């Protein structure tokens, strides 16, 4: 009944494992070839035929931050935005301001010597600011348990460290971003995640392999 | 108790101002100088420090359309997303793809001859698909009303108009997109969004202002 085409390293696709099984939804998770893709896939999503893609009742959603709030209206219970709709604002902003940011990190893929450390340090500057008008003192972006927000940021844990190992720079270290990297820490031991995240050295092969093309 | 800081030729403000008014809030428009912002301004919205930014019970909301979102759920009356999850991943959908192609069209206002002529071709293949698979046979993006799908594409009538006129070249035509020319038509005639649009010839000076020291 729900489908889900995504990608098996794709930090968008374990944004909709996470959010489907911290709804217990059930779900069938449908491998997507990138270089031979499906009749499905193409026409499922023909606008930016990529994935991912959640199909409920044969309706495809594309987009992981549209198929996020359509899993939230969809299955209620278990609520993974707050009600009210200041805090819902915030809670937008926050998701929306690092789908923006997802740009900068790129640089940390194509830059090297003293340009590569100052993509690193741009991203550093996003990162406290999340950490510091974002996060603030609370365990997680939704409190005391992990929301929408910790979901869209969760990219920022084990692919960032990837992204770290393979460029050879430093960004999210405890002595320049202590609330966010204990953030970091406590996202990853929360036992959905723990049990749903990609397997590190597989995924660190994968990052190694897309900085050699991206340069 | 509703203020609203923003430009008088911004479509990002306007869609604002058409949504308050469309669910009748009384709201003060605090106009913001681009070369002295305001104490105000600056602490409301430290990330972008930019407009517009809705203040509402003195908390600041910015991104139009987190805006957007917050004032139809602050204001339920008179709505202007479905009810149904599904159609209301659709609006995002489209929402979205809008605001992700708002990049293509600054193209018009840098590039020159046959450049210029490449430019205004990509920009008419993404008004296709917007109207293709999201107005369709519909009157509005939002069927027999304005929504919010319609007040974010809002800048495709006017602002659009005076970029065409600015550039030189023609992109949004009756020919070429007669579903997506008839919907711009029909949206600048609906009183609400009459009413409320920037004097074209002031607007057009001012794209005519943008073109210059963007080249
Ligand atoms: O833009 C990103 C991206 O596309 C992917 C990715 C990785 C593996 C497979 C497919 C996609 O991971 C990221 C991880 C990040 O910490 C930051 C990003 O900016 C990205
Ligand atoms: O990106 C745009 C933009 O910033 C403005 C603008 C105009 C006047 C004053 C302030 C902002 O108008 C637009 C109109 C469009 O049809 C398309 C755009 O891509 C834009
Ligand atoms: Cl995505
Ligand atoms: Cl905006």
């Amino acid at each position: 009944d729900v489908k889900l085409h995504g990608s098996w390293v794709s930090p968008f696709n374990y944004r909709v494992i996470w959010a489907l099984k911290l709804k217990g939804v059930e779900f069938e998770h449908i491998v997507e070839d990138l270089t031979n893709k499906s009749e499905l896939l193409l026409k499922y999503n023909p606008v930016y035929k990529k994935i991912p893609v959640l199909v409920h009742g044969g309706k495809p959603i594309a987009e992981s931050l549209v198929i996020l709030e359509y899993i939230e209206e969809t299955w209620p219970e278990n609520p993974l935005l707050p009600t009210d709709p200041y805090e819902r604002a915030m809670a937008r902003f926050w998701i929306q301001y690092g789908a923006t940011k997802t740009a900068a990190f790129g640089a940390l893929f194509r830059a090297s010597g003293e340009e590569l450390e100052k993509a690193a340090k741009e991203v550093v500057e996003v990162l406290r600011v999340l950490e510091e008008q974002g996060l603030g003192d609370k365990k997680f972006f939704g409190g005391d348990s992990i929301n929408l927000v910790d979901i869209s940021f969760g990219l920022f844990t084990c692919w960032l460290e990837a992204i770290e190992e393979a460029a050879g720079v430093k960004v999210l270290e405890p002595s320049t971003l202590p609330r966010l990297h204990a953030w970091a820490q406590n996202f990853i031991e929360v036992p959905l995640i723990k049990e749903n995240i990609p397997d590190y050295d597989k995924l660190l092969l994968h990052m190694k392999g897309v900085r050699e093309k991206m340069m």
